Protein backbone atom coordinates (compact mmCIF):
# COMPACT_ATOMS: atom_id res chain seq x y z
CA UNK A 1 0.00 0.00 0.00
CA UNK A 2 1.21 3.47 -0.53
CA UNK A 3 1.96 6.27 2.05
CA UNK A 4 -1.49 7.75 1.49
CA UNK A 5 -3.02 4.31 1.87
CA UNK A 6 -1.28 3.52 5.03
CA UNK A 7 -2.46 7.05 6.67
CA UNK A 8 -5.66 5.92 5.98
CA UNK A 9 -5.47 2.55 7.47
CA UNK A 10 -4.14 3.95 10.70
CA UNK A 11 -6.68 6.62 10.61
CA UNK A 12 -9.23 3.93 10.75
CA UNK A 13 -7.60 2.19 13.14
CA UNK A 14 -6.80 -0.88 10.71
CA UNK A 15 -3.67 -1.73 12.75
CA UNK A 16 -2.53 -4.99 11.08
CA UNK A 17 0.80 -6.14 11.53
CA UNK A 18 1.68 -5.15 7.58
CA UNK A 19 0.23 -1.81 7.96
CA UNK A 20 2.76 -1.00 10.78
CA UNK A 21 5.66 -2.87 8.54
CA UNK A 22 5.08 -0.57 5.82
CA UNK A 23 4.75 2.34 8.40
CA UNK A 24 8.09 1.64 9.96
CA UNK A 25 9.57 1.26 6.55
CA UNK A 26 8.70 3.87 4.08
CA UNK A 27 11.34 6.86 4.85
CA UNK A 28 9.30 9.30 2.60
CA UNK A 29 9.63 12.54 4.55
CA UNK A 30 5.71 13.19 3.70
CA UNK A 31 4.74 10.12 4.90
CA UNK A 32 6.83 10.74 7.91
CA UNK A 33 5.13 14.50 8.75
CA UNK A 34 2.02 13.17 8.24
CA UNK A 35 2.42 10.38 10.34
CA UNK A 36 4.09 12.91 12.98
CA UNK A 37 1.22 14.84 12.99
CA UNK A 38 -1.56 12.10 12.97
CA UNK A 39 0.14 11.16 16.01
CA UNK A 40 0.09 14.45 17.48
CA UNK A 41 -3.20 15.39 16.65
CA UNK A 42 -4.55 12.14 18.37
CA UNK A 43 -2.13 12.83 21.79
CA UNK A 44 -3.69 16.21 21.82
CA UNK A 45 -7.70 14.56 21.26
CA UNK A 46 -7.19 12.05 23.62
CA UNK A 47 -4.29 13.62 26.53
CA UNK A 48 -4.66 16.92 25.55
CA UNK A 49 -2.18 19.50 25.91
CA UNK A 50 -0.86 18.99 29.37
CA UNK A 51 2.44 17.70 29.62
CA UNK A 52 3.08 15.23 33.21
CA UNK A 53 6.48 16.31 34.57
CA UNK A 54 7.96 12.92 36.59
CA UNK A 55 10.74 14.53 38.49
CA UNK A 56 12.86 11.57 38.19
CA UNK A 57 15.96 10.39 41.02
CA UNK A 58 18.18 8.01 40.09
CA UNK A 59 18.96 6.96 43.89
CA UNK A 60 21.81 4.30 42.70
CA UNK A 61 23.85 3.10 40.03
CA UNK A 62 24.70 -0.25 41.71
CA UNK A 63 23.74 -3.26 39.89
CA UNK A 64 23.77 -6.91 39.96
CA UNK A 65 22.65 -7.51 36.14
CA UNK A 66 24.56 -7.31 33.50
CA UNK A 67 22.41 -6.10 30.48
CA UNK A 68 25.19 -6.10 27.24
CA UNK A 69 23.49 -2.16 26.13
CA UNK A 70 23.86 -0.57 29.73
CA UNK A 71 26.62 1.32 30.94
CA UNK A 72 25.47 0.48 34.68
CA UNK A 73 26.17 -3.21 33.87
CA UNK A 74 28.03 -5.40 36.39
CA UNK A 75 31.02 -6.14 34.30
CA UNK A 76 31.29 -2.12 33.77
CA UNK A 77 34.36 -1.90 36.54
CA UNK A 78 35.42 2.09 34.84
CA UNK A 79 32.47 3.43 36.48
CA UNK A 80 32.04 4.79 40.16
CA UNK A 81 29.26 3.23 41.93
CA UNK A 82 27.14 5.23 44.59
CA UNK A 83 24.24 4.51 46.57
CA UNK A 84 22.06 7.61 48.14
CA UNK A 85 21.58 7.51 51.95
CA UNK A 86 17.24 6.85 52.43
CA UNK A 87 17.24 10.50 54.04
CA UNK A 88 19.26 12.07 51.28
CA UNK A 89 16.87 10.33 48.82
CA UNK A 90 13.75 11.66 50.51
CA UNK A 91 14.56 15.20 51.15
CA UNK A 92 15.83 15.15 47.58
CA UNK A 93 12.05 13.94 46.97
CA UNK A 94 10.88 16.75 48.76
CA UNK A 95 12.89 19.34 47.15
CA UNK A 96 11.36 18.23 44.07
CA UNK A 97 7.68 18.43 45.66
CA UNK A 98 8.44 22.08 46.42
CA UNK A 99 9.71 22.45 42.97
CA UNK A 100 5.96 21.25 41.62
CA UNK A 101 6.72 17.71 40.89
CA UNK A 102 3.49 15.63 41.15
CA UNK A 103 5.44 12.60 40.54
CA UNK A 104 8.18 11.25 42.15
CA UNK A 105 10.06 8.64 39.54
CA UNK A 106 12.90 6.38 42.11
CA UNK A 107 14.79 4.39 39.53
CA UNK A 108 18.41 2.36 40.07
CA UNK A 109 20.01 -0.04 39.19
CA UNK A 110 18.99 -3.28 40.15
CA UNK A 111 20.65 -3.01 43.53
CA UNK A 112 19.93 -5.75 46.50
CA UNK A 113 20.84 -3.17 49.47
CA UNK A 114 17.72 -1.49 49.53
CA UNK A 115 15.48 -4.50 48.73
CA UNK A 116 12.37 -4.26 49.80
CA UNK A 117 12.40 -2.58 53.12
CA UNK A 118 14.51 0.43 52.71
CA UNK A 119 12.28 1.10 49.60
CA UNK A 120 9.25 0.37 51.30
CA UNK A 121 10.39 2.86 54.23
CA UNK A 122 11.17 5.68 51.75
CA UNK A 123 7.70 5.27 49.36
CA UNK A 124 6.53 5.40 52.42
CA UNK A 125 8.30 8.91 53.63
CA UNK A 126 7.56 10.41 49.89
CA UNK A 127 3.68 9.26 49.85
CA UNK A 128 2.82 11.68 52.99
CA UNK A 129 3.46 14.84 50.64
CA UNK A 130 0.88 13.72 48.58
CA UNK A 131 2.35 13.15 45.26
CA UNK A 132 2.26 9.78 42.92
CA UNK A 133 5.49 7.64 43.40
CA UNK A 134 6.54 5.57 40.26
CA UNK A 135 9.08 2.93 41.18
CA UNK A 136 11.13 1.96 38.14
CA UNK A 137 14.19 -0.60 40.33
CA UNK A 138 14.13 -3.77 38.06
CA UNK A 139 13.00 -7.24 38.88
CA UNK A 140 12.17 -8.68 41.45
CA UNK A 141 9.83 -11.30 43.29
CA UNK A 142 5.92 -11.12 43.23
CA UNK A 143 6.55 -9.90 47.47
CA UNK A 144 8.82 -6.82 46.62
CA UNK A 145 6.48 -5.10 44.45
CA UNK A 146 3.54 -6.19 46.94
CA UNK A 147 5.39 -4.53 49.66
CA UNK A 148 6.09 -1.81 48.13
CA UNK A 149 2.43 -1.52 46.65
CA UNK A 150 1.16 -1.51 50.40
CA UNK A 151 3.98 0.72 51.03
CA UNK A 152 2.20 3.17 48.59
CA UNK A 153 3.66 3.02 45.17
CA UNK A 154 1.70 4.22 42.33
CA UNK A 155 3.41 3.00 39.28
CA UNK A 156 6.29 1.13 37.54
CA UNK A 157 8.21 0.96 34.90
CA UNK A 158 9.81 -1.86 33.77
CA UNK A 159 10.56 -1.38 29.95
CA UNK A 160 10.35 -4.86 28.27
CA UNK A 161 13.37 -4.04 26.17
CA UNK A 162 12.52 -6.14 23.13
CA UNK A 163 9.63 -8.36 22.56
CA UNK A 164 11.92 -10.94 20.84
CA UNK A 165 12.81 -13.63 22.78
CA UNK A 166 15.90 -14.61 21.59
CA UNK A 167 17.30 -11.00 21.26
CA UNK A 168 16.14 -10.32 24.55
CA UNK A 169 17.89 -13.37 26.14
CA UNK A 170 21.31 -12.54 24.25
CA UNK A 171 20.82 -8.74 25.48
CA UNK A 172 20.01 -9.66 29.35
CA UNK A 173 21.78 -13.01 29.95
CA UNK A 174 21.02 -13.00 33.40
CA UNK A 175 17.07 -12.93 32.52
CA UNK A 176 14.50 -13.44 30.12
CA UNK A 177 11.47 -11.93 27.92
CA UNK A 178 9.24 -14.48 30.06
CA UNK A 179 10.52 -13.49 33.09
CA UNK A 180 10.34 -9.77 32.28
CA UNK A 181 6.58 -9.98 31.04
CA UNK A 182 5.91 -12.09 34.36
CA UNK A 183 6.69 -8.85 35.92
CA UNK A 184 4.80 -6.41 34.02
CA UNK A 185 2.00 -9.03 34.64
CA UNK A 186 2.70 -8.98 38.41
CA UNK A 187 3.08 -5.56 38.44
CA UNK A 188 -0.73 -5.09 37.11
CA UNK A 189 -2.57 -7.52 38.81
CA UNK A 190 -1.43 -5.95 41.92
CA UNK A 191 -2.87 -2.72 40.79
CA UNK A 192 0.01 -0.51 39.55
CA UNK A 193 -0.20 1.31 36.73
CA UNK A 194 2.31 -0.20 34.73
CA UNK A 195 5.02 0.91 31.46
CA UNK A 196 6.55 -0.88 28.96
CA UNK A 197 8.43 0.11 25.90
CA UNK A 198 11.55 -0.77 24.24
CA UNK A 199 15.06 0.37 22.57
CA UNK A 200 15.00 1.13 18.94
CA UNK A 201 17.91 0.03 17.04
CA UNK A 202 19.55 -2.68 18.93
CA UNK A 203 22.37 -4.69 17.52
CA UNK A 204 20.58 -7.52 15.74
CA UNK A 205 16.77 -5.74 15.86
CA UNK A 206 15.14 -5.43 12.92
CA UNK A 207 11.85 -3.79 11.76
CA UNK A 208 9.77 -6.69 11.99
CA UNK A 209 11.23 -6.94 15.38
CA UNK A 210 9.88 -2.95 16.01
CA UNK A 211 6.50 -4.45 14.77
CA UNK A 212 6.77 -7.19 17.22
CA UNK A 213 7.01 -4.45 20.06
CA UNK A 214 4.25 -2.24 18.64
CA UNK A 215 1.73 -5.09 18.93
CA UNK A 216 2.77 -6.16 21.99
CA UNK A 217 2.23 -2.99 23.68
CA UNK A 218 -1.25 -2.73 22.25
CA UNK A 219 -2.15 -6.61 23.48
CA UNK A 220 -1.07 -5.79 26.85
CA UNK A 221 -2.28 -1.98 26.92
CA UNK A 222 -0.30 -0.55 29.00
CA UNK A 223 -0.58 2.84 31.24
CA UNK A 224 2.79 3.64 29.98
CA UNK A 225 5.35 3.21 27.37
CA UNK A 226 8.92 4.56 27.98
CA UNK A 227 10.54 4.48 23.94
CA UNK A 228 14.34 5.26 23.30
CA UNK A 229 16.97 4.78 20.79
CA UNK A 230 19.70 2.19 21.69
CA UNK A 231 22.73 4.73 22.89
CA UNK A 232 26.25 2.74 22.95
CA UNK A 233 28.12 3.10 25.99
CA UNK A 234 31.96 2.37 25.70
CA UNK A 235 32.11 0.27 28.98
CA UNK A 236 29.94 -2.25 27.36
CA UNK A 237 30.23 -4.78 24.88
CA UNK A 238 28.04 -3.42 22.28
CA UNK A 239 30.60 0.04 22.59
CA UNK A 240 31.36 -0.11 18.68
CA UNK A 241 27.56 -0.85 17.42
CA UNK A 242 25.35 2.07 15.78
CA UNK A 243 23.24 3.88 17.67
CA UNK A 244 19.55 4.07 16.74
CA UNK A 245 18.11 6.57 14.41
CA UNK A 246 16.40 9.12 15.14
CA UNK A 247 13.95 9.21 12.70
CA UNK A 248 12.92 5.20 13.44
CA UNK A 249 12.71 5.87 17.02
CA UNK A 250 10.30 9.04 16.68
CA UNK A 251 8.34 6.82 14.62
CA UNK A 252 7.55 4.05 17.46
CA UNK A 253 6.64 7.07 19.51
CA UNK A 254 3.92 8.11 16.99
CA UNK A 255 2.84 4.57 16.02
CA UNK A 256 2.38 3.73 20.15
CA UNK A 257 0.26 6.95 20.37
CA UNK A 258 -1.74 6.10 17.60
CA UNK A 259 -2.19 2.35 18.72
CA UNK A 260 -2.29 3.06 22.57
CA UNK A 261 -4.33 7.13 22.59
CA UNK A 262 -4.67 7.61 26.21
CA UNK A 263 -1.46 6.52 27.28
CA UNK A 264 1.24 7.99 28.87
CA UNK A 265 4.05 8.26 26.82
CA UNK A 266 7.57 10.06 28.11
CA UNK A 267 9.81 12.15 25.62
CA UNK A 268 12.96 10.02 26.51
CA UNK A 269 16.32 11.73 28.32
CA UNK A 270 17.75 9.22 24.94
CA UNK A 271 15.84 10.99 22.70
CA UNK A 272 17.28 14.33 23.77
CA UNK A 273 20.62 12.99 23.93
CA UNK A 274 21.21 11.79 20.03
CA UNK A 275 19.20 14.99 18.72
CA UNK A 276 19.50 18.22 20.46
CA UNK A 277 16.27 19.10 20.78
CA UNK A 278 15.03 15.75 20.77
CA UNK A 279 12.58 15.18 23.22
CA UNK A 280 10.37 18.90 22.21
CA UNK A 281 10.71 16.91 18.59
CA UNK A 282 9.21 13.74 20.74
CA UNK A 283 6.54 16.11 22.75
CA UNK A 284 5.17 17.18 19.37
CA UNK A 285 5.21 13.42 18.16
CA UNK A 286 2.91 11.70 20.27
CA UNK A 287 4.92 11.99 23.50
CA UNK A 288 3.03 14.02 26.71
CA UNK A 289 4.87 12.90 29.57
CA UNK A 290 8.52 14.40 30.24
CA UNK A 291 11.16 12.88 33.15
CA UNK A 292 13.41 15.54 33.93
CA UNK A 293 16.33 14.33 35.85
CA UNK A 294 16.42 15.23 39.68
CA UNK A 295 19.30 13.62 40.65
CA UNK A 296 21.50 15.45 42.89
CA UNK A 297 25.30 16.26 42.36
CA UNK A 298 27.55 14.15 42.69
CA UNK A 299 25.76 11.23 41.43
CA UNK A 300 24.05 12.42 38.50
CA UNK A 301 27.13 12.23 36.70
CA UNK A 302 28.02 8.41 37.23
CA UNK A 303 24.11 6.92 36.28
CA UNK A 304 25.56 6.36 33.25
CA UNK A 305 22.88 4.06 31.10
CA UNK A 306 24.44 5.65 28.20
CA UNK A 307 26.71 8.29 27.57
CA UNK A 308 26.55 11.97 26.98
CA UNK A 309 23.48 12.23 28.99
CA UNK A 310 22.54 16.06 28.28
CA UNK A 311 21.84 18.27 32.01
CA UNK A 312 24.45 17.14 33.77
CA UNK A 313 26.72 20.04 33.86
CA UNK A 314 23.65 22.25 35.24
CA UNK A 315 22.69 22.72 38.70
CA UNK A 316 21.05 19.98 40.29
CA UNK A 317 17.70 21.62 40.34
CA UNK A 318 18.09 22.70 36.58
CA UNK A 319 15.57 20.09 34.84
CA UNK A 320 12.21 21.49 36.57
CA UNK A 321 12.69 24.92 35.65
CA UNK A 322 13.90 23.85 31.95
CA UNK A 323 11.13 21.55 31.34
CA UNK A 324 8.60 24.21 32.28
CA UNK A 325 9.81 26.89 30.13
CA UNK A 326 9.52 23.84 27.73
CA UNK A 327 6.25 23.06 28.07
CA UNK A 328 5.84 26.83 27.39
CA UNK A 329 7.76 27.83 24.49
CA UNK A 330 5.33 24.30 23.36
CA UNK A 331 2.86 25.87 23.85
CA UNK A 332 1.39 23.67 26.26
CA UNK A 333 0.94 23.10 29.66
CA UNK A 334 1.61 21.67 32.85
CA UNK A 335 0.03 18.73 34.20
CA UNK A 336 -2.45 20.14 36.82
CA UNK A 337 -2.64 16.38 39.13
CA UNK A 338 -0.47 13.47 38.93
CA UNK A 339 -0.88 12.63 35.52
CA UNK A 340 -2.14 8.90 35.77
CA UNK A 341 -3.81 7.76 32.68
CA UNK A 342 -7.18 8.53 31.98
CA UNK A 343 -8.78 6.14 29.87
CA UNK A 344 -11.27 6.87 27.24
CA UNK A 345 -13.23 3.49 26.38
CA UNK A 346 -13.42 3.08 22.49
CA UNK A 347 -14.39 0.39 19.99
C1 LIG B 1 12.28 27.44 5.66
C2 LIG B 1 13.68 27.73 6.16
C3 LIG B 1 14.31 28.74 5.24
C4 LIG B 1 14.57 26.47 6.24
C5 LIG B 1 15.97 26.81 6.76
C6 LIG B 1 16.44 25.61 7.59
C7 LIG B 1 15.40 24.55 7.28
C8 LIG B 1 15.30 23.40 8.27
C9 LIG B 1 16.66 22.66 8.39
O1 LIG B 1 17.23 22.27 7.12
C10 LIG B 1 16.56 21.41 9.24
C11 LIG B 1 15.36 20.52 8.89
C12 LIG B 1 15.64 19.76 7.59
C13 LIG B 1 14.49 18.81 7.26
O2 LIG B 1 14.83 18.11 6.07
C14 LIG B 1 13.21 19.62 7.10
C15 LIG B 1 12.91 20.29 8.45
C16 LIG B 1 14.02 21.28 8.85
C17 LIG B 1 13.67 21.82 10.23
C18 LIG B 1 14.16 22.45 7.86
C19 LIG B 1 12.82 23.21 7.66
C20 LIG B 1 12.97 24.40 6.70
O3 LIG B 1 13.21 23.89 5.36
C21 LIG B 1 14.10 25.34 7.16
C22 LIG B 1 13.68 25.96 8.50
C1 LIG C 1 9.03 24.65 11.89
C2 LIG C 1 9.54 23.75 10.77
C3 LIG C 1 9.92 24.60 9.56
C4 LIG C 1 8.70 25.31 8.98
C5 LIG C 1 9.01 26.48 8.09
O1 LIG C 1 9.93 27.23 8.32
N1 LIG C 1 8.20 26.62 7.05
C6 LIG C 1 5.18 30.99 5.69
O2 LIG C 1 3.78 30.92 6.00
C7 LIG C 1 5.37 32.13 4.69
S1 LIG C 1 6.79 31.96 3.84
O3 LIG C 1 6.50 31.06 2.71
O4 LIG C 1 7.87 31.34 4.63
O5 LIG C 1 7.19 33.27 3.33
C8 LIG C 1 8.49 22.68 10.46
C9 LIG C 1 8.74 21.96 9.11
C10 LIG C 1 8.16 20.54 9.28
C11 LIG C 1 7.51 20.57 10.66
C12 LIG C 1 7.30 19.24 11.40
C13 LIG C 1 6.46 18.29 10.53
O6 LIG C 1 5.18 18.87 10.20
C14 LIG C 1 6.29 16.99 11.30
C15 LIG C 1 5.75 17.15 12.75
C16 LIG C 1 4.24 17.37 12.81
C17 LIG C 1 3.67 17.55 14.22
O7 LIG C 1 2.31 17.96 14.19
C18 LIG C 1 4.41 18.67 14.91
C19 LIG C 1 5.88 18.32 14.96
C20 LIG C 1 6.55 18.17 13.60
C21 LIG C 1 7.94 17.65 13.94
C22 LIG C 1 6.64 19.47 12.79
C23 LIG C 1 7.27 20.64 13.59
C24 LIG C 1 7.57 21.86 12.75
O8 LIG C 1 6.39 22.57 12.44
C25 LIG C 1 8.34 21.54 11.47
C26 LIG C 1 9.71 20.95 11.88
C1 LIG D 1 18.91 18.79 12.17
C2 LIG D 1 19.04 17.43 12.86
C3 LIG D 1 20.47 16.90 12.73
C4 LIG D 1 21.50 17.67 13.57
C5 LIG D 1 22.86 17.12 13.20
O1 LIG D 1 23.37 16.27 13.91
N1 LIG D 1 23.42 17.58 12.07
C6 LIG D 1 18.03 16.40 12.32
C7 LIG D 1 18.06 15.06 13.08
C8 LIG D 1 16.64 14.49 13.12
C9 LIG D 1 15.81 15.41 12.27
C10 LIG D 1 14.30 15.45 12.52
C11 LIG D 1 13.62 14.06 12.43
O2 LIG D 1 13.99 13.47 11.19
C12 LIG D 1 12.09 14.13 12.56
C13 LIG D 1 11.43 15.27 11.76
C14 LIG D 1 11.27 14.83 10.31
C15 LIG D 1 10.57 15.87 9.43
O3 LIG D 1 10.64 15.38 8.07
C16 LIG D 1 11.29 17.24 9.55
C17 LIG D 1 11.40 17.66 11.03
C18 LIG D 1 12.13 16.65 11.92
C19 LIG D 1 12.03 17.11 13.39
C20 LIG D 1 13.62 16.48 11.58
C21 LIG D 1 14.41 17.82 11.57
C22 LIG D 1 15.92 17.71 11.38
O4 LIG D 1 16.16 17.37 9.99
C23 LIG D 1 16.52 16.76 12.42
C24 LIG D 1 16.31 17.30 13.85
C1 LIG E 1 10.96 30.80 36.83
C2 LIG E 1 11.36 30.34 35.43
C3 LIG E 1 12.41 31.33 34.92
C4 LIG E 1 10.13 30.30 34.50
C5 LIG E 1 10.46 29.86 33.07
C6 LIG E 1 9.22 29.17 32.49
C7 LIG E 1 8.17 29.49 33.54
C8 LIG E 1 6.84 28.74 33.48
C9 LIG E 1 6.12 29.08 32.17
O1 LIG E 1 6.15 30.49 31.99
C10 LIG E 1 4.66 28.67 32.13
C11 LIG E 1 3.89 29.09 33.36
C12 LIG E 1 3.68 30.62 33.33
C13 LIG E 1 3.68 29.20 35.77
C14 LIG E 1 4.54 28.60 34.65
C15 LIG E 1 4.52 27.08 34.77
C16 LIG E 1 5.99 29.15 34.67
C17 LIG E 1 6.78 28.84 35.94
C18 LIG E 1 8.03 29.72 36.02
O2 LIG E 1 7.67 31.11 36.04
C19 LIG E 1 8.96 29.38 34.85
C20 LIG E 1 9.53 27.99 35.08
C1 LIG F 1 10.95 25.91 46.82
C2 LIG F 1 11.15 27.42 46.93
C3 LIG F 1 10.81 27.97 48.31
C4 LIG F 1 9.35 27.93 48.75
C5 LIG F 1 8.75 26.54 48.75
O1 LIG F 1 9.14 25.63 49.47
N1 LIG F 1 7.70 26.40 47.95
C6 LIG F 1 6.88 25.21 47.92
C7 LIG F 1 5.93 25.33 46.75
C8 LIG F 1 5.03 24.11 46.68
N2 LIG F 1 4.29 23.98 45.41
C9 LIG F 1 5.16 23.83 44.25
C10 LIG F 1 3.52 22.72 45.56
C11 LIG F 1 3.51 25.20 45.09
C12 LIG F 1 2.22 25.00 44.30
C13 LIG F 1 1.45 26.34 44.38
S1 LIG F 1 0.92 26.88 42.91
O2 LIG F 1 0.29 28.18 43.18
O3 LIG F 1 2.02 27.08 41.93
O4 LIG F 1 -0.04 25.88 42.42
C14 LIG F 1 10.38 28.17 45.84
C15 LIG F 1 10.68 29.67 45.80
C16 LIG F 1 10.18 30.15 44.44
C17 LIG F 1 9.79 28.89 43.68
C18 LIG F 1 9.97 28.92 42.16
C19 LIG F 1 9.23 30.11 41.54
O5 LIG F 1 7.88 30.14 42.06
C20 LIG F 1 9.27 30.06 40.00
C21 LIG F 1 8.96 28.69 39.40
C22 LIG F 1 7.44 28.48 39.38
C23 LIG F 1 7.08 27.08 38.89
O6 LIG F 1 5.66 26.93 39.04
C24 LIG F 1 7.84 26.00 39.67
C25 LIG F 1 9.32 26.20 39.47
C26 LIG F 1 9.74 27.54 40.07
C27 LIG F 1 11.21 27.70 39.75
C28 LIG F 1 9.50 27.58 41.60
C29 LIG F 1 10.19 26.42 42.34
C30 LIG F 1 10.07 26.45 43.88
O7 LIG F 1 8.72 26.24 44.24
C31 LIG F 1 10.60 27.77 44.38
C32 LIG F 1 12.07 27.85 44.03
N1 LIG G 1 22.64 2.09 26.28
C1 LIG G 1 21.36 2.45 26.38
N2 LIG G 1 20.79 3.25 25.42
C2 LIG G 1 19.46 3.67 25.46
N3 LIG G 1 18.68 3.30 26.52
C3 LIG G 1 19.21 2.49 27.47
C4 LIG G 1 20.57 2.07 27.44
N4 LIG G 1 20.79 1.32 28.54
C5 LIG G 1 19.66 1.25 29.26
N5 LIG G 1 18.67 1.97 28.63
C6 LIG G 1 17.29 2.13 29.06
O1 LIG G 1 17.25 2.60 30.39
C7 LIG G 1 16.17 1.95 31.03
C8 LIG G 1 16.24 2.06 32.56
S1 LIG G 1 17.52 1.04 33.34
C9 LIG G 1 17.03 1.42 35.03
C10 LIG G 1 15.83 0.62 35.54
C11 LIG G 1 16.05 -0.87 35.84
N6 LIG G 1 17.47 -1.16 36.11
C12 LIG G 1 15.64 -1.69 34.63
O2 LIG G 1 16.48 -2.39 34.03
O3 LIG G 1 14.50 -1.67 34.21
C13 LIG G 1 16.22 0.54 30.49
O4 LIG G 1 14.99 -0.14 30.68
C14 LIG G 1 16.66 0.74 29.05
O5 LIG G 1 15.63 0.62 28.10
S1 LIG H 1 19.27 -1.98 32.17
FE1 LIG H 1 18.73 -1.95 34.39
S2 LIG H 1 19.18 -4.16 35.03
FE2 LIG H 1 20.22 -3.94 32.97
S3 LIG H 1 22.41 -3.46 33.56
FE3 LIG H 1 21.25 -1.49 33.29
S4 LIG H 1 20.49 -0.79 35.35
FE4 LIG H 1 21.12 -3.05 35.43
BR1 LIG I 1 5.32 8.04 35.94
BR1 LIG J 1 15.70 -11.28 43.98
BR1 LIG K 1 10.57 6.35 30.31
BR1 LIG L 1 16.04 7.32 28.48
FE1 LIG M 1 17.76 19.47 32.12
S1 LIG N 1 15.64 19.42 31.20
S1 LIG O 1 18.68 21.52 32.32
Amino acid sequence: MTGREILEKLERREFTREVLKEALSINDRGFNEALFKLADEIRRKYVGDEVHIRAIIEFSNVCRKNCLYCGLRRDNKNLKRYRMTPEEIVERARLAVQFGAKTIVLQSGEDPYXMPDVISDIVKEIKKMGVAVTLSLGEWPREYYEKWKEAGADRYLLRHETANPVLHRKLRPDTSFENRLNCLLTLKELGYETGAGSMVGLPGQTIDDLVDDLLFLKEHDFDMVGIGPFIPHPDTPLANEKKGDFTLTLKMVALTRILLPDSNIPATTAMGTIVPGGREITLRCGANVIMPNWTPSPYRQLYQLYPGKICVFEKDTACIPCVMKMIELLGRKPGRDWGGRKRVFET
